[PDB]
Formats: C-alpha cells, sequence, structure tokens
C-alpha cells in the first residue's frame, strides 16, 4: 500500500555522467559508446552566440572531458542542433541499452541532477503542456538528463539547458531540439501558458481508490463533452478519447468507469476538498501518468 | 531554483541487491563483501515463529541466493536480531564504502524499492516520530533498504519487514533491531500516535524563502516557550534548542532569525494558507531536514 512519487533507479545513468570543460565553462555530459553528448553552450564565453563560428575556432584538445578521475581524449567533435557530440578515444564500458526519444507533454520522466559530472539526486517530474519542467536545477546543472527505463533499456528524453525567469526549466531532447519555443541564448524567454494534465489527475484518482481514499467518489455520471466544459474554466487540458482509452485498464481494475470518475473530478473542481486530502495531498496531483500508476501499484521492476 | 523531494542516486545500492529464496518465500537481500543481509522471516512457512528453531533445520544449500543471473553459493549462515546473515563464497565486487547506522525519528533517507532482487524505483521519506515510514511497498518488497549517502559512503539505516494495518511501513536497522515496538510476526500490530516534525517544517519554510515564496512571513516574533504551546495543540513535536541551533545556518543565510520564522509558522497553524501554496504545496511539509535543504540548495554531489 502507499503511493509515492517514485523515480527510476538511476545507476544505469550514473555510469554515463561525465564532466565537460571548454575554457572556463564546466557542465555535464552524457557518455554513450564513444560519444559524449552535452549542451553546446559550453563553448560560449553569450547574449547571442554564433555557435557554428565558435566551433571553427575550437579544436578537440580544447575540450577537457573527465569521467571521474580519468581524462578522456577527444578525437573528434561535431554539433547537432543544440547539443555537441564529442567523439572520444574510449567507448564507455558502462553504456546501457538505450534509445533517444522525444516525449510528449503530459508524460513523465526521472531527472538525475548533476554538477561537475557527479550526481546530486534523482526525482520524477512531468513535461508540462507548455514544454517546461518544474525542476530543481542550479547553475552548473546543464547537461543533466531525464529518462525512462523499460526493463533493461534507458530511453533518454531530456537534456537540461536553461532556467526561465519564472524559475521553471527548459531543455532539449538528445538530438538537440528544444522542447517548446526556446533557444540556448543568454536571454530572458517567457514560458507560455500552462494547463493541468487532466488524464494524469484521473490516473491519480484511480491510484487513490486502489490505495483506499474514496471519499471524493460521487454517485453521478457525465458525458465527455459536459466534463470538458467544466475543465476549460479551471485551466484543464481537454480529455480526448485516446486518453479515455489509456485509462481503460485502471477503470477495469477498480470497477469504476472513466466517465464516472470524470463526474467525481468535476465536483472537486467546483467544491474543493474542504480540508481533506487525497493520497496525503490537498491539491489535485497531475504528474502521474496512467502507466506510472500501474507500474507502481504492480511492482514492475527494471534490470 | 526550485525545490523537489530529491532521492539519493541509487546506483551504489543497486549493485548490492540480490534475491533470496528459502523454500517458497523469495525476498530481497543486501550483498556487502561476502555477506548477504536479509530479513529472517524468509525462513517462515508464521503467526508466531520460533526463528532460532527453524534455523537449526535449515542448512546452507536451503538458501537460494541469486545476483541477477548468477547463483551465489551460501557457505555459512547466522542470525542477528531480525536479520539473517548468509556468508557466500564470493565477495561482492560492487560493494561500496558503507556504514550501518541507526537513525533518529525525524531524519530522512532514500528507499530503493525492490522485488525479486531487482529495483522498482527510488524515493525519499522520513522516519516518523512513531517509528513508521509512509512508503510505497507491496508484498515481496521486504529486504528493500533505506540509506543516505555522504560523498562516497553509503550509510544504510533501514531494511523493510512489514506493512501495518494502517498501511504504513515498519522495519529494522541493519543490525536487525526494529524501529519502534514491532516484531517480525504475521500479526496485526498498531502504530502508535504520530506527530509532525516541527524542525523539518521550519527548514522547509527557509527553503521556500530561499526560492521565493514569502507571503507567510509575519512581522512578529515569539519565545520558544510560547511557540511550543501553540504547537502541542496541532500535534507538533516540541522544538528544542538543539533544533534551533541546527537551523542556525539557514537562519544566517536568509537573514531570518529562527524565532521569527517560529512566529510565522505559529500563524499558519491558526489561519491556514487561505488557498495559497508554499513551494507548490498546500500543506506544511515535514519530510525535509535542515541538512536536506542545504544539500539541495547548495548542489552537493556524491561520488
Ligand atoms: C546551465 O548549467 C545553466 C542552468 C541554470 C542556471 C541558473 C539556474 N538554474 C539553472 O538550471 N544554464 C544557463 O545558465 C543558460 C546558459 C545558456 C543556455 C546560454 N542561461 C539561462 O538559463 C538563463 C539566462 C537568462 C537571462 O540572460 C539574460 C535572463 C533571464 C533568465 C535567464 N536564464
Ligand atoms: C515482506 O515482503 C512483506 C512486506 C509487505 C507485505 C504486504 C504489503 N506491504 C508490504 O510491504 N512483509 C510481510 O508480509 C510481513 C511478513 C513477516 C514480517 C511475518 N507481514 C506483514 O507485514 C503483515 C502481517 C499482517 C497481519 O497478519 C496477521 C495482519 C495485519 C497486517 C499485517 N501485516
Amino acid at each position: 500500500s502507499g503511493f509515492r512519487k517514485m523515480a527510476f533507479p538511476s545507476g544505469k545513468v550514473e555510469g554515463c555522467m561525465v564532466q565537460v570543460t571548454c575554457g572556463t565553462t564546466t557542465l555535464n555530459g552524457l557518455w554513450l559508446d564513444d560519444v559524449v553528448y552535452c549542451p553546446r553552450h559550453v563553448i560560449c564565453t553569450m547574449l547571442n552566440p554564433n555557435y557554428e563560428d565558435l566551433l571553427i575556432r575550437k579544436s578537440n584538445h580544447n575540450f577537457l572531458v573527465q569521467a571521474g578521475n580519468v581524462q578522456l581524449r577527444v578525437i573528434g567533435h561535431s554539433m547537432q542542433n543544440c547539443v555537441l557530440k564529442l567523439k572520444v578515444d574510449t567507448a564507455n564500458p558502462k553504456t546501457p541499452k538505450y534509445k533517444f526519444v522525444r516525449i510528449q507533454p503530459g508524460q513523465t520522466f526521472s531527472v538525475l541532477a548533476c554538477y561537475n559530472g557527479s550526481p546530486s539526486g534523482v526525482y520524477q517530474c512531468a513535461m508540462r503542456p507548455n514544454f517546461t519542467i518544474k525542476g530543481s536545477f542550479l547553475n552548473g546543472s546543464c547537461g543533466s538528463v531525464g529518462f525512462n527505463i523499460d526493463y533493461d533499456c534507458v530511453s533518454f528524453c531530456y537534456m537540461h539547458h536553461m532556467e526561465l525567469p519564472t524559475g521553471v526549466h527548459a531543455g532539449t531532447d538528445l538530438e538537440g531540439n528544444f522542447y517548446g519555443p526556446f533557444v540556448d541564448r543568454q536571454t530572458a524567454q517567457a514560458a507560455g501558458t500552462d494547463t493541468t494534465i487532466t488524464v494524469n489527475v484521473l490516473a491519480w484518482l484511480y491510484a487513490a481508490v486502489i490505495n483506499g481514499d474514496r471519499w471524493f467518489l460521487n454517485r453521478f455520471t457525465t458525458t465527455l463533452n459536459d466534463f470538458n466544459l467544466v475543465a476549460m474554466k479551471y485551466n484543464y487540458e481537454p480529455l480526448t478519447q485516446d486518453h479515455v482509452d489509456i485509462l481503460g485498464p485502471l477503470s477495469a481494475q477498480t470497477g469504476i468507469a472513466v466517465l464516472d470518475m470524470c463526474a467525481s473530478l468535476k465536483e472537486l473542481l467546483q467544491n474543493g476538498m474542504n480540508g481533506r486530502t487525497i493520497l496525503g495531498s490537498a491539491l489535485l496531483e497531475d504528474e502521474f501518468t496512467p502507466f506510472d500508476v500501474v507500474r507502481q501499484c504492480s511492482g514492475v521492476t527494471f534490470q
């Protein structure tokens, strides 16, 4: 019993973290096979950089790459969108089975926060509809990564580049393409309007039911259309039928049809919890996907 | 910027997790040097076990220990309080620098939840004043461990044995001694009355200030005595001067004396947040120690 915001075991990713220094800037890189991936702004010195030019100047030896104590000789270098790829003379023996994936807003992943090539800690978070994440990142964390694990395969989805004036965070996929409309410039860039991930809240309510919190379960039902109208008023993402279907397995487990839970959520948005808590929380939690709930409640393990 | 409930990187502990089977029961063990530590109730078959007797029957070969794919030959076995120690013929090459510690209520640690010797995920939690933890543990998780990391040293403090009727969790230190008044019997054991960790709430308020949430900061001050009276009414641990001193460094950082923050908390207990949030939360968070705050806000890393 019990429901926690659980992160993936981090060891497979820990074994890939390195430190990358160019001139005076040091940030984190990701060492897979004989390539180190890192954010390209390590070659900055930055209000508007011309990264292709800065890279003509730079030669391999200008990149100091340290894997713990060991220095790794850079024998080649290239750029792909906003990430630098440093070919090194040594393949990482701890490289896991891996993919690069681009996630969708609403999906979750674990962040391994690193400084100077060493891990500080791990937590789970959601890609917000506005393509930001509400993380815990200080200066020097750039190049920390986000990931999911599927059995033995690490799917890297996020590399950290920037903190916005709002104090939320923004970065790229491992092909260097930013999530959302940001650029890797030392300029102030505004977020974009966020909304709550409605399908995730419903998953979290099924998790509550599975654990034992049911007070919020109202006797009524509703239509997808009617619900999506009450949602718009409270800044909630529209629920699609793809979402309704993703919730089917939880619905079948708990004996509660999706539209009934939709009724029960519709109430909460209108009356609040009146001092009550769901799974130890007093706000409606939207950073658990339906998969996350099934994983945690089923004891799914990795390898 | 940003404050998350961050767990320790789990890789050092991942490298120690093994599967232990006796007859039909399989749970998790901790492999350090040539010893595997696990909960002794793996030799049960359980309403009131006589563990010393069951162990006379058992011979080494009766313990099936698997480290991933590899079987580890048990060449000796012994009990220490509620944990079994299985000497194996092979020393774990991934053993980290480590200590066994017994933590104090109010302190925090990370849990690496495992099943069948494999990790499911990692999260941070607090030892409650009543010596329980509010975890996420299913049947078969027993032998999962809790730990802290200090640079390169893993300090193991918790091994999981039981879930109480309340659905909170209870276990031992790595010397097999239970936290709180529980026993490893298949019986229903009641918790004991819990309270909120007052020093941790204050740390969490300094964390808020450090990040930018200050609305709750009242202009008044108060005495330790006066505050501890308002606390008792709301089921809050008494704040001692040892606690006040542990908060000194945060106080010095933020320019806010400890007793002033005590005034500002005294209000919240009396008026609530009136629909407002501190660090994205609408309840007063008590699972961050003062150290946890400084670690996270300072970028402290491990190795
Ligand atoms: C890389 O380690 C850091 C990450 C970081 C810095 C500070 C706080 N939290 C963090 O996570 N990245 C950067 O510093 C960016 C460097 C590159 C992409 C140019 N810069 C920013 O993230 C940044 C820059 C600015 C301004 O510059 C005018 C203005 C306002 C906000 C801002 N954020
Ligand atoms: C070990 O893997 C499990 C852990 C566990 C089981 C179920 C749910 N969450 C969990 O974390 N431990 C056990 O099953 C204990 C076995 C040993 C210590 C005997 N048993 C319990 O934790 C337990 C036993 C009971 C009752 O037995 C009459 C009654 C009520 C609650 C209860 N908990």
